[PDB]
């Protein structure tokens, strides 16, 4: 099983300038729970976004996808193809926008956090993948985060 996991604004934005224009501390803990013990696939730009003490994220097999044959990720494995990284009974692609789409053929789970932030779409932003009509969503209750933004959890599922 390959899953995708991301947070997004009501508009689809997941990242700008190589980072995230929000931080919900509740979102970060559902990320760790959902991924703890499994494999995480990220692109080099997203690994590049993790600070040097936080990487590799703990308790997990950190796989970085990259076209540089000689790029290094201390504590992580660097694979040149997405499907090379798919070796565990549970794989979680943790972004960003380029890998969400590339991993989207392989995925049966989409855990999406929708952040009610008015963030207009802008050039160079990374986007959540467009989920086609084969995906079936469960919708949670609207919640309040301590960062002041409200959020909600979508659980898309498909055979
Ligand atoms: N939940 C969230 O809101 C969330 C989650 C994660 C990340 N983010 C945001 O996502 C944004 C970054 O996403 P991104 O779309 O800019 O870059 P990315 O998807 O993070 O990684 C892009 C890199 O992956 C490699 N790559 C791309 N296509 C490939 C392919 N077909 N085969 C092999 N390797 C390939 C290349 O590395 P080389 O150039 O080294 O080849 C490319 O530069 C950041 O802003 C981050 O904050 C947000
Ligand atoms: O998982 C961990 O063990 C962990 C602990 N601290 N941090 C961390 C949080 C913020 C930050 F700026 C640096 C490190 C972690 O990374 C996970 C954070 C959840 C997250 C939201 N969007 C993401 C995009 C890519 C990758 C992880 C995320
Ligand atoms: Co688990």
């Amino acid at each position: 099983m390959v899953g995708l996991i991301w947070a997004q604004a009501t508009s689809g934005v997941i990242g700008r300038g190589g980072d995230i224009p929000w931080r919900l501390p509740e979102d970060q803990a559902h990320f760790r729970e959902i991924t703890m013990g499994h494999t995480i696939v990220m692109g080099r730009r997203t690994w590049d976004s993790l600070p040097a003490k936080v990487r590799p994220l703990p308790g997990r097999r950190n796989v970085v996808l990259s076209r540089q044959a000689d790029f290094m990720a201390s504590g992580a494995e660097v694979v040149g193809s997405l499907e090379e990284a798919l070796t565990s009974p549970e794989t979680w692609v943790i972004g960003g926008g380029q890998v969400y789409a590339l991993a989207l053929p392989y995925a049966t789970r989409c855990e999406v956090t929708e952040v009610d932030i008015g963030l207009p779409r802008e050039a160079g932003d990374a986007l959540a993948p467009v989920l086609d009509e084969t995906w079936r969503g469960e919708t949670g209750e609207w919640r309040f985060s301590r960062s002041g933004l409200r959020y909600r959890l979508y659980s898309y599922h498909r055979s």
